[PDB]
């Protein structure tokens, strides 16, 4: 009665004519779309041929349910192997993200409590809140200067300084100054290397290293300088903790990764590994869900009024206790499950299988690399009704929210770049109405994380016409 | 009793690893040796994946025979794109080679006559056989100066030019003056452009237009200019024997394309398509046989004494008579026939098949691409036994096929065969042929099946 898995639709592709796209195009801008028409063409499930071992690809909720209940104590993941080359290359451990097996457990039981806890949450929110609020009122201040008290701007350097500074601080309890100034050099190096790596990340990624080598090989070069640039960038924060908490252990709180060498439960060598991922992780992947939200609220201005409106009754609490916005800002925290429905950065959620098992009554066999396209899947109209809306309060009205993951692989930074995400649009929204006559989609592009290929022209109005208050 | 088409074993390798290699390599160098090892292994035939398209290898006379009986009225080879791009790209017609279908054999039945036929030879071998003889004593003037009345030298460069020489009389009536001489810039620019287009086929003939395109347009580029240097070179032989014969008309022999002008079945356009083929395709393809030839015998001298006493006595009629060099030197052309049998200029045979057939006891459909590696078929030791062993005798009594077979067998057959027949005949005469360097050359492939290297030979006169 269930079906076997080659009675399953298939994608009517070779993985070489992709692979040579890419050699040509240099990337893959597209296949956000390429998946999304073949759901269309095939329905909800179809497999791929790869260059051997089965690959299906899935879009609705059931199927992630399905594939949690599959997940051993050791979930796992493709290998990424331009990313996980480098680390060999220059004798580094690995991080939680490239970790598989029991040295991924060791490593997440240790890094739970300090980066995705409820309790490292209460003691990270008001530093980010602090940053949150900087942004605003330096961009108050340049409204302010305006005749007519507003600042027409693309906000996508400065919102991406805003991560880099909110990060920053959570992380390792400094303040790099990012935030109503200019750009430093090493913040723009820092921004152009991770660009880089990503792209070239997708360059690699669709082939095997024995082929790479040898066609791509300056885009190999290309890739480890820009890692190379990434690492410095972070070793150079790692050092500064790590000399500071050599000397003095302090009493109070001064960020995740001080809770991490305090308690030296990781050798130093897998802190280092696992901190890279968290500065390299913190800066693209909170940044785009941010731009893209200014941008629905800006087209959807009476959704922003009911979420300003929302945030005015709530100023007071969240002055007093930042962590309170976490449970008194529910309309915005709903938005921005509804910017990743739309625009999830991370495009596919993925699982190599361990086991045997059932998705759309097809038999999946074990050692199955099972994709779960987001795009897709946030765009089902019969879960979504009408998907196209921008609608935050669909979630007021269980497995349809999942852009961060499911599970113990769940992202550890999500804690994180939720706070950073709603603290900065709630100051935003006390402050100023937002504006734009690009009231059309703006173009995803894929590279490796899923961002938008253009952006747009802003306005931030100030309603009240005072630096301070709002 | 009939095993259906994938019954039949397959190739390892796959159609897109190959083309990245070429374009790494830059050339497809073995492909001689792996089809070899490719038959030990899985057996006297097998289809490759092309995806969709039906492509059988094989390597066995039988097959052959049965290739044949299936030839149409219109035997169909592939698609040599490079090729053809090159004369649409310029507003060229195609000639022979390059032909299928009612074109192909429309041109093909107006060229046997003066190309091929037994009557042609009789009227162009003499004009070959004083090049042939130029060179000899050419030789022999540089080897007598020496105080061991020998020479010792790398042949290639002056058998190069005296088959261009060669050709060029037989097929124009011009003597260009490059036998016992120094090459000229001409010569020199037409050898280095034929071998740039040559292996820049290789680079292009494995992949769809729409991959090379993009993938390698500097091969195209590269392509192109030789095949403008290969075509300025013909255009300008032409351009002379035309205007030679608009003012008069020879009652005597001025070579093949001579009889095709004035014959004028074919058009302008034809003839010069034609001619074309026939000019660029009788430098390289006749050449390394001969220095194949000479280095086998070189290697074994007591089948060069043997040659050497047959030519010797037939010396004097073939000197009144040039023509009975075809009747009177049967060893030296079994000779021929073992160096292509050994070294075969053209890799494979093809054919697209145009009706249905049986091969291995499998079914093989029509419009499948059935290629004969000749190669392999000739280093059979079950059908050539010691099949290392360089033996003219066993030619004296369809294994055969370096030409190839059917109404497309090559049409410069018995202009190469009497070219490299006479120039043979005339060292044999007067030097013995000696090396050294006894260990095998490693063969190469890039589109013509060529030596690697180029052994030293010593000339000494008798
Ligand atoms: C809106 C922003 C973000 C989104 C949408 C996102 C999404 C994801 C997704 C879908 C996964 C895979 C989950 C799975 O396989 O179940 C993941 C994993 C991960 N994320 Fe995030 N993430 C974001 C922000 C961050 C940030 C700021 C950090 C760093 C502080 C981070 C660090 C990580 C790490 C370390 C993993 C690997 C988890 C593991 O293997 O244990 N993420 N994220
Ligand atoms: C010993 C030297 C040569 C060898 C081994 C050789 C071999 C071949 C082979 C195997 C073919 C394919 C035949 C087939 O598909 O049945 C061929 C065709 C052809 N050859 Fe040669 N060839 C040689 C010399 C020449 C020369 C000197 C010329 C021109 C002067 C020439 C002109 C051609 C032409 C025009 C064709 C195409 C015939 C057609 O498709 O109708 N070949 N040759
Ligand atoms: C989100 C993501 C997995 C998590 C990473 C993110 C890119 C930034 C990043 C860098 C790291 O060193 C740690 C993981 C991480 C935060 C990836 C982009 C696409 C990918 C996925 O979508 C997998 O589901
Ligand atoms: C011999 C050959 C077919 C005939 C051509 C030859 C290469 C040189 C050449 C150029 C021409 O303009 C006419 C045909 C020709 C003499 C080819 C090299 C390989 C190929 C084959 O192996 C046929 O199967």
């Amino acid at each position: 009665t269930v079906l076997p898995f080659e009675a399953m639709p298939q994608h009517p592709g070779n993985r070489w004519l992709r692979l040579l796209q890419i050699w040509r195009e240099q990337g893959y801008e597209h296949l956000h779309l390429e998946m999304h028409q073949t759901f269309q063409e095939l329905g909800p499930i179809f497999r791929y041929n790869l260059g051997g071992p089965r690959m299906v690809c899935v879009m609705l909720p059931e199927d992630v349910e399905k594939l949690q209940q599959v997940d051993s104590l050791h979930p796992c993941r493709m290998i990424l192997e331009p990313w996980v080359a480098y680390r060999q290359h220059r004798g580094h451990k690995c991080g939680v993200f490239l970790l598989n097996g029991p040295e991924w457990r060791f490593n997440r039981l240790r890094l739970n409590p300090d980066v995705l806890s409820p309790k490292a949450v209460q003691r990270f929110l008001p530093m980010v809140d602090a940053v949150a609020r900087d942004f605003s009122q330096a961009l108050k201040k340049k409204v302010l200067q305006n005749a007519r008290g507003s600042l027409t701007l693309d906000v996508q350097p400065s919102i991406f300084h805003y991560t880099i500074e909110a990060s920053n601080l959570a992380l390792f309890g400094e303040r790099l100054g990012l935030v109503g100034h200019s750009p430093s050099s090493a913040s723009l190096n820092f921004l152009h290397a991770l660009e880089v790596m990503f792209k070239s990340t997708v360059q690699l990624m669709f082939m095997p290293r024995s082929l790479s080598r040898w066609i791509s090989p300056k885009v190999w070069k290309e890739h480890f300088e820009a890692w190379d640039c990434i690492f410095q960038y972070g070793d150079n924060c790692i050092q500064k903790i790590y000399q500071e908490l050599a000397f003095n252990r302090p009493q109070h709180y001064t960020g995740i990764v001080a809770e991490l060498l305090l308690k030296a439960e990781l050798s130093l060598e897998a802190i280092k590994a696992n901190s890279m991922e968290l500065t390299a992780g913190s800066v693209d992947t909170t940044a785009f869900p941010l731009l893209m939200t200014l941008f629905e609220l800006a087209r959807n201005p009476d959704v922003q009024q009911i979420l300003r409106q929302e945030s005015l009754a709530a100023a007071a609490s969240i002055s007093e206790h930042p962590q309170k916005a976490t449970t008194e800002l529910p309309l915005l925290r709903a938005a921005l499950k509804e910017t990743l429905r739309l625009y999830p950065v991370g495009l596919f959620l993925e699982r190599v299988v361990s086991s045997d098992l059932v998705l759309q009554n097809y038999h999946i066999p074990a050692g199955t690399l099972v994709q779960v396209f987001l795009y897709s899947l946030g765009r089902n109209a019969a879960l979504f009704p009408r998907p196209e809306r921008y609608n935050p309060q669909r979630w007021l009205d269980n497995f349809h929210h999942v852009p961060f993951g499911f599970g113990m692989r769940q992202c550890l930074g999500r804690r994180l770049a939720e706070a950073e995400m709603l603290l900065l649009l709630h100051h935003v929204l006390k402050h100023f109405l937002v504006e734009t006559l690009t009231q059309e989609d703006i173009k995803m592009v894929y590279s490796f994380i899923l961002r938008p290929g253009t952006s747009p022209l802003l306005t931030f109005r100030a309603i009240n016409h005072h630096h301070h208050h709002h």
